[PDB]
């Protein structure tokens, strides 16, 4: 189907990047709406592959999601991060800002000119999105448009409307954020999503607001669990269920939680 790449091992997910060199497209906040970003595709690749909006959420960000970017996009997806200092900030202003970001790419994938024309199968769609991103992206899963939701550290003023997310969706959850703490956002929002829906809870152990955000402590599981989680969502790519769905996560020191509903794509 829309398998790409090797037989993943733990250490090809876990290198500092995926196998497919990583071009850039620079998107000016002056076109699609979402405050501008950088498209991240891959080259030497054939055919269509997934893509994904990576969006922050904290106005008073230090650093950004951006490792998401090269990180992602090397194992076979189209990757686009939204900058920050965007002017949209409040979880329904960054669902907002992920639609306008997926419509960007989804508009310039229809262009026969972007370099990335055609890479994009506009029917798999993924989300990362950090924060009151993460909020945003809970909310876009909850529209349904999107196919894979990986909200990091998300905050979000409700779970209520999280209660019929069928989307599948992984929560990183920062065990010691102040900012979203966990068990009033990460853990609520989890436990809102039906368990029904394929979804995952990894609370990364002692993780600030940032431990989602890759470039720190945490890219091995960020890398080996939300890049399986694109694989295995928006790629059915079952090659990537055992990093998923089998492992004891929370044996893990950098996972200091574990909730899931696997198996997945029953
Ligand atoms: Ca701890
Ligand atoms: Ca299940």
């Amino acid at each position: 189907g829309f398998q790409r790449g090797p037989d993943p091992t733990v250490s090809f997910l876990e290198a500092s990047s995926g196998p497919y060199s990583v071009r850039t497209d620079n998107v000016s906040s002056l076109v699609g709406g979402f405050g501008g970003g950088t498209v991240h595709y891959p080259t030497g690749t054939t055919g269509t592959m997934a893509a994904v909006v990576v969006i922050p959420g904290f106005v008073s960000a230090e650093s950004s999601i951006e490792w998401w970017g090269p990180k992602l996009a090397s194992y076979g997806f189209v990757v686009m991060t939204i900058d920050t200092n965007s002017g949209f900030d409040q979880p329904p202003s960054r669902a907002t800002q992920i639609n306008n970001a997926l419509d960007y790419l989804l508009e310039e994938n229809d262009s026969s000119s972007s370099p990335y024309s055609g890479m994009i199968d506009p029917n798999r769609l993924g989300v990362i999105g950090w924060s009151m991103g993460g909020g945003g992206t809970l909310r876009v899963a909850a529209e349904g448009r999107i196919q894979a939701a990986i909200p990091l550290a998300p905050w979000d003023t409700s779970s209520l409307r999280f209660r019929n997310i069928e989307t599948p969706t992984l929560i990183f959850a920062c065990e010691s954020d102040v900012i979203a703490p966990v068990g009033s956002h990460a853990d609520p929002f989890y436990e809102a999503i039906p368990d029904s829906t394929d979804k995952a809870f990894f609370e990364l152990n002692n993780g600030s607001h940032y431990c989602g955000n890759g470039g720190n402590s945490y890219n091995n599981e960020l890398g080996r669990l939300g890049v399986s989680w694109m694989k295995l969502h928006l790629d059915q790519d079952q090659r990537y269920n055992q990093f998923l769905c089998g492992p004891d996560h929370e044996d893990e020191y950098r996972i200091s939680e574990y909730r899931g509903t696997c198996p997945y794509l029953e």
